[PDB]
């Protein structure tokens, strides 16, 4: 029963760190206009910190470890068995490893940073319900972004442009009138398979223009 909650911790330390890991790397594509280069000078620097940050209370995977640390010694403490508390280690460990390849590795590098552009998009719409976190579930699925979605990243923009096309989508095909600039819990009940079909042929349209007009 504890060994879950361990997992549940680490698992969230990491779906945080990842994050924030990928907005810092975006703000290097960006500010490079939306080309990957992960051989810069500026690069390795930020790659290093945020990987290996001794830093007391500082976003770094170092950061992570430390904390695991404790948790795996309370563990021992409280005499969990020993298997699954290696189990954690390993697992920490093979993060670390993936984290060290993908850092260094264009495409993975294209990947993570797509995977935000979408986050950053469905975060975009502007959601006052309950459970923001569901809503954007029943949205991504008809979502799918072009593979060169990052190359878009320009430093003179605050935002990708998948931005505006998601927020006026949502709001034309599930708030309740034009009027209102908000969804919420009742917004749910326009989730009808017309509009989530109609959204979804919208938004791969005005994607499918922007894409275009850049190529």
């Amino acid at each position: 029963r504890l060994v879950k909650k361990v997992t549940s911790n680490l698992e969230t330390e990491l779906k945080f760190f990842k994050g924030r890991l990928v907005q810092e790397l975006m703000q290097i594509v960006k500010n490079e206009n939306g080309r990957i280069d992960h051989t810069s000078k500026n690069w390795q620097e930020s790659a290093s910190v945020l990987l290996n940050s001794q830093e007391k209370g500082a976003v770094s995977l170092a950061e992570v470890e430390r904390a695991v640390s404790k948790m795996t010694q309370k563990l021992r403490d409280q005499k969990v068995s020993e298997e699954e508390v290696v189990n954690i280690e390993s697992k920490l460990k093979f993060e670390r490893a993936s984290l060290e390849a993908k850092l260094f590795d264009d495409n993975e590098i294209k990947e993570l940073i797509n995977k935000r552009i979408k986050e950053d998009a469905l975060r975009a719409i502007p959601f006052l319900g309950s459970d923001s976190e569901s809503f954007m579930e029943k949205i991504s699925p008809f979502v799918k972004l072009p593979d060169d979605s990052y190359s878009l990243l320009k430093a003179n923009d605050k935002h990708h442009p998948f931005q505006n096309i998601l927020y006026s989508n949502a709001l034309k095909f599930f708030a309740d009138s034009s009027d209102i600039g908000y969804l919420n819990d009742d917004s749910l009940k326009n989730l009808t398979p017309e509009n989530l079909n109609a959204f979804e042929q919208a938004v791969a349209a005005d994607i499918d223009k922007l894409m275009h007009h850049h190529h």
